[PDB]
């Protein structure tokens, strides 16, 4: 009866941020576990310095991450003895950022962003203990057993399974234990790092590899919805949704946390509770491995101000490689394609806004646009919404018929992605139609 | 500016009987005066063969093969002897640059290479012609289509083409009739060039370019463009005019008839490419042209059966960047077109294009590669079927006009949104025939 919970950078943010938390944890009396992530802000000053910086900048980066730290450790009625671990560690990271500036690897830069979880680590066990509450802390590391692929480590399942019994689960029987995520060590004792998501990675790695009940994935929302609540207030809380159809779940990714993430999870049939850390009487959801009997329809996904890319070319007819050659552009630079639909001598698709850099004003340069228009026909739309419908059996080798289809009979259409998944359906509208779409598709499905 | 351009592929001039047949579609109209040729069927291939470099014994397998064909047609001759020494000495030719080419291998040299295809038929032809008490004249294209040093796939140079035309070509249509080859050019250097496939299309557009002929016909092995395959739905009509967008995003149109690239010269000029059919002129052929008058919302329906849809599945893919750009890699370097493309957040599906790729287009070897980074699922059997139309799509997108249309069918995919002009989905080939039976009732009987 083990119940492992997560919090992320905000809700370890700072002091009272932390309290917060554990108030969260001290709620459910079956939580033995808790993983957390580095304070907010910390790990990206952190690999800014993995980066290598001249000393000013590395000072600047340096000092910022202290003035995290001792706003924390002020507000401790006992400072004196945490200060000393962390200014240990805080020294710790001022030679290694030094060294950076010298040599940088994807291995140095784990060693150091690991700090982060590290320190909060550390510090939310004070919070606790300053509440005359039983809670210890515990390296991860001793457990979480990963391969050399620095930056983006494997974990080893069995491995885990095996150290979690020998060290960890030992200490959870003595207590609550508080320990870190996102980082773990390699075979031959260097730290790795599991890459984005990784906390919440983590939560379900070790959850497999204890047989936990339940895992608690604290965020920014009250859990899902049968739309946004922004735009048709009757929208009602979905209690339990499977996991394959959240990962269709367009803004339970971006908003909410990753899927890949929870399949250890999953595919150990552990709940994976989400709820908000800024408000847990709202409740949450469950994404389970699978549920009773799921919906036709079981929510609407509303991600306005899409960019559609247009590219027309006589030459990709019955050629090979356009495509290749066209992605590749894109990956080059750093953007993520979300939706693609074809015809024959055009390609259409929006860009995926999460997973491109934000690093501008927007997505589509000039350098681009003329690395593209060197091969096709180049034509932009913006502010076109995706609406899409998350479910079951929405699609068949067999096909489907107007079932599925009439529900989308009332609206001007403007793309349709249908036939990739049976858990999705979506297509794009002009903005201003956007709302309208939602709330009448939502009145007819749910309402 | 009454001159029409005639183009005939390779199987027109596959030998004598066929020339000849062609020879009648030409006389049947007065106003053709260039007519663009390919090789004669086969030869352009063993030419290919040849300019790979071939041990001796191969080597002149094909090397006779090609001069089988030559003399096929020159026996059949009344007099003979008045090009057998030109046909011989191209041939003669052929086999040293053979040799050449079992040694050193290039782009240029396989171009000078296979181009003799098409200079042996052009100069045949013109025999068979004369041999009709009709006046005709050999021309070498290369003396008008300039290109680029792109050996293989040339760029014509329309300016210097249009110039050079008028200089050389124009003239010699005033003195009657002119003959000359197709998919061949040469280089500011003097080297032989080509124009990749569709080459000899792609010339009979770009000479009627340069030359404001009135129409262009090509004549293929379809005597046109039908609202629907015949074989499916015998009530099919003719179509007379089709725009070049439309006939663009034409499954079949491309698959049989030709390719839309080659056309382009043409239509950006305003001049009508007439498509017919050289097994039966009196058929009726169908006008590509480049805009038409009251465009129907639906201008037919295509059916391309068995295609094979692959499903790739993977969680990492959410988010990541360069997943497709590496798939679509993976995809390319195994020689496959991918024709149809829909996705979803963790998946995505796709087509192969049977036209564009070649036992099977699937190995194991290509799904060892890709099951690398995801869930590999496969379906063949699958039907595509098509709507070519306008105003398919708008910024503001389409109301159930345009989707009504297919509601009484089971879909297994659709994309829609990339073209105003297509509307394509899947469904199982067993419902392919009703459903195109049924869509073409309701929307063209
Ligand atoms: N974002 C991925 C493709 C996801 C396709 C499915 N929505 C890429 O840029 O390669
Ligand atoms: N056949 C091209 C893409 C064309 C997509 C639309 N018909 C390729 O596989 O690179
Ligand atoms: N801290 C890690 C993992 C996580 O936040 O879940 C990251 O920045 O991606």
């Amino acid at each position: 009866e083990i119940v492992v919970s997560k919090f992320g950078g905000t809700s370890v943010a700072d002091f009272d941020a932390m309290n917060r938390s554990a108030d969260i944890v001290l709620s459910d009396a079956n939580v033995r576990l808790v993983v957390l992530s580095a304070s907010a802000g910390i790990t990206n000053l952190l690999v800014a310095l993995a980066e290598g910086l001249e000393p000013g900048e590395r000072f600047e980066k340096l000092d910022a991450i202290r003035n995290i730290q001792f706003a924390i450790l002020e507000r401790l009625r006992y400072p004196n003895v945490i200060r000393e671990e962390i200014e240990r560690l805080l020294e710790n990271i001022t030679v290694l950022a030094e060294a950076a500036a010298l040599a940088t690897s994807p291995a140095l830069t784990d060693e150091l962003v690991s700090h982060g979880e590290l320190m909060s680590t550390l510090l939310f066990v004070e919070i606790l203990r300053e509440r005359d509450v039983q809670a210890q802390w515990f390296d991860v590391r001793k457990v979480m057993r990963t391969n050399d692929r620095f930056g983006r480590a494997e974990p080893d399942i069995a491995a885990l399974a095996e150290l979690a019994a020998l060290q960890l689960l030992p200490r959870l029987n003595e207590g609550l234990v508080i320990t870190q995520g996102f980082i773990g060590s390699e075979n031959k004792g260097r730290t790795t790092t599991l890459g984005r998501g990784g906390s919440d990675y983590t939560a379900a790695l070790l959850a497999e590899a204890l047989h936990a009940s339940r895992v608690d994935i604290w965020t920014d929302v009250p859990g899902i919805y049968t739309t946004d609540p922004r735009v048709v207030s009757a929208a009602k809380r979905i209690d339990e949704i499977a996991f394959a159809e959240a990962a269709e779940m367009a803004t339970f990714g971006a908003k909410v946390l990753h899927p890949a993430t929870l399949l250890p999870a999953v595919r150990s049939d552990i709940p994976v509770f989400v709820g908000s850390s800024k408000d847990p009487r709202a409740g949450g959801t469950l994404v389970c491995n699978k549920t009773e009997n799921p919906p036709l329809f079981r929510a609407l996904a509303l991600r306005r101000n899409q960019t559609l890319l247009t590219l027309h070319s006589l030459n990709m007819l019955h050629s090979r490689g356009f495509l290749a050659e066209v992605f590749g552009i894109l990956a080059r630079h750093n953007i993520s394609v979300d939706l693609i639909t074809t015809s024959e001598v055009s390609v259409a698709l929006t860009l995926d806004t999460t997973g491109s850099t934000s690093t501008g004003d927007t997505l589509l340069t000039q350098s681009l646009l003329m690395e593209l228009s060197a091969l096709c026909r180049v034509e932009v739309e913006e502010g076109l919404a995706l609406v899409a419908l998350i479910g079951n059996d929405l699609s068949k080798a067999c096909g489907v018929g107007k079932e599925v289809f009439g529900v989308l009979e009332p609206f001007n259409i403007r793309m349709i992605c249908y036939g990739a998944s049976s858990h999705n359906l979506c297509f794009l509208v002009p903005g201003e139609d956007a709302e309208q779409v939602v709330q009448k598709l939502h009145s007819n499905l749910f309402e």
